[PDB]
């Protein structure tokens, strides 16, 4: 059987809460999010990863078109084939397109695999978040109620199955009844909770929340 909470923060999994501003990254910075748990995980370290190296380099080979968007499962696998990415320390987010300015040498991380989950599964998806980690989701953001979003079970009756946002699940939980994801933004901290949304959870696939998953894994 599964706990009924988790809250990959109070493990020290989950870093500070980012802001993304006029660059559509939000699908880099659900990639670095999740691989920064797996990266604790393995190496007690805690450190963030290079939101800003995805935007640059994991390009048009992947799918991607940096501040136009992008996915996180081809971005996991430019890390897999770049053989790493660099913290967010040496290679800093800017908010824009740029040339691409991967350097070995600042390596913070590598990446294995990841894994996709099937569509519209949210009790797989939370089985994946109690027993591996955070987990890269994409949402349906297109609503004023999401930007406006203070506090509380966020529920959008007209939210879609179809995803246009990235962003990491971080946990799951209840909050008097109404179950909920514990979802870490990249809207800065003013935005939400500090920076997280807790959305309906065990409501149809509320907002695509669980259309797209996935999550990677740094092995040995
Ligand atoms: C590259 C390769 C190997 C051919 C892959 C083929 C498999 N796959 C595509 C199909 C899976 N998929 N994934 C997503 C998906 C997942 C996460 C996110 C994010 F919000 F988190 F960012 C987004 C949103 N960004 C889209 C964006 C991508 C590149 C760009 F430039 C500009 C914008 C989409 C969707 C689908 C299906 C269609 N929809 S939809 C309306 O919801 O049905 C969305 C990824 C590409």
């Amino acid at each position: 059987i599964l706990p009924d909470s988790v809250d990959w923060r109070e493990k020290g999994c989950v870093t500070e809460v980012k802001y993304q501003g006029s660059c559509g990254a939000s699908w880099a910075f659900s990639a670095v999010g999740a691989l920064e748990a797996q990266l604790k995980l393995k190496t007690g370290k805690l450190v963030s990863l290079s939101a800003q190296n995805l935007v640059d380099c994991s390009t048009e080979k992947y799918g991607n078109k940096g501040c136009n968007g992008g996915f996180m499962t081809t971005a996991f696998q430019y890390i897999i084939d770049n053989k790493g990415i660099d913290s967010d320390a040496s290679y800093p987010y800017k908010a824009m397109d740029q040339k691409c300015q991967y350097d070995s040498k600042y390596r913070a991380a590598t990446c294995s695999k990841y894994t996709e989950l099937p569509y519209g599964r949210e009790d797989v998806l939370k089985e994946a978040v109690a027993n591996k980690g955070p987990v890269s989701v994409g949402v349906d953001a297109r609503h004023p109620s999401f930007f406006l979003y203070r506090s509380g079970v966020y529920y959008e009756p007209s939210c879609t199955q179809n995803v246009n946002h990235g962003v990491l699940v971080v946990g799951y939980g209840d909050l008097n009844g109404k179950e909920y994801w514990l979802v870490k933004n990249s809207w800065g901290h003013n935005f939400g909770e500090e920076g997280y949304i807790r959305m309906a959870r065990n409501k149809g696939n509320h907002c695509g929340i669980a259309s797209f998953p996935s999550y990677p894994e740094i092995l040995q």
